[PDB]
């Protein structure tokens, strides 16, 4: 379905998000 | 539809953030 | 709709949060 | 309705966050 | 109903953010 | 419901982030 | 259902964030 399809999509993007967020930390480390 | 279409939007402005994300991980290094 | 309104106020807020977040990776560079 | 106000709180306290966000950014600048 | 409530559930936890983000501006200028 | 349930996923996995960002407060402080 | 399981990714994602978010925390502390 296309709602499932586009909340599928905003998972993607915050595991986008999430992948930044752990390059954060190990460059302040 | 409609509702899809806003999810969709939420999902864009997600990968708006993560790209803005990566730009202060390049920072950071 | 009401409920794909309020979906596209959460895709503007979003926007507004990427636009400071990249304010703050000109600051960081 | 209330799923489309429950929708709108969330709007809202993005909008808060997007706010002390931008204001992060004038302290780094 | 139980949905709105749990949407509910999810602004709250916006909201602490938003406090916590809040504390953090504030210490940023202090 | 499966549905709601999900949500209120959601709302934890949120909470536990904004008591990591009171961390981060106190870590600034 | 397909929207429940997609609300689900999305609160993992969510729960990914929290632990780099932790690990920031701790680098500002270690």
């Amino acid at each position: 379905g296309e709602i499932a399809k586009a909340l599928r999509e905003i998972a993607k993007a915050l595991r986008e998000i999430a992948w930044a967020h752990r390059e954060i930390a190990k460059a302040l480390r």
